[PDB]
């Protein structure tokens, strides 16, 4: 479980949005696991705008931020789980580290911000949902 929270938008694994998240739409892509919702209050996380490679995520599975290096956001298969049937997920970044599902929504960050959601994983693998290419969260 988490969330980003960034000027009046809820950024969330779409997967894990709840009914108040359906609610209250903004954008949503089940190609990238992401949705967004609108809030009434005002959030204070800064959204990276860079090309960063190596950051710090966090694995609620071992209550621990680890610093990791991580791919750049591709097109990357994702085998069939209880959410999504068997497809490639665009805008996915990689990295060698734990992760279990209920680590999603756990943020990714670098020296310029929030990087990503840990979106999916594998065995001693981590998958994050980049959101650095969503400029208008900034406006
Ligand atoms: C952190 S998720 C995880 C971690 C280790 C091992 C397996 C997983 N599973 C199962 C995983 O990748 N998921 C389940 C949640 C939805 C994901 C998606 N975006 O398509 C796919
Ligand atoms: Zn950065």
């Amino acid at each position: 479980s988490g969330a980003i929270y960034v000027g009046n938008y809820r950024v969330v694994n779409r997967h894990l949005a709840t009914h108040n998240d359906w609610a209250n739409l903004v954008w949503e892509d089940s190609s990238r696991d992401l949705l967004v919702s609108s809030t009434t209050a005002q959030g204070c996380d800064t959204i990276a705008r860079c090309d960063c490679q190596t950051g710090v995520y966090y694995c609620s599975s071992r209550r621990k931020h680890y610093p990791v290096s991580f791919s750049k956001p591709s097109l990357i298969f994702v085998e069939a789980s209880e959410y999504y049937p068997a497809r490639y997920q665009s805008h996915l970044m990689l990295a060698v580290g734990h992760s279990e599902p209920g680590d999603c929504g756990g943020i990714l960050r670098c020296q310029h911000g929030v990087v990503g959601i840990v979106s999916t994983g594998g065995n001693g693998l981590v998958g994050f949902a980049d959101v650095r290419d969503l400029l208008w969260l900034d406006e």
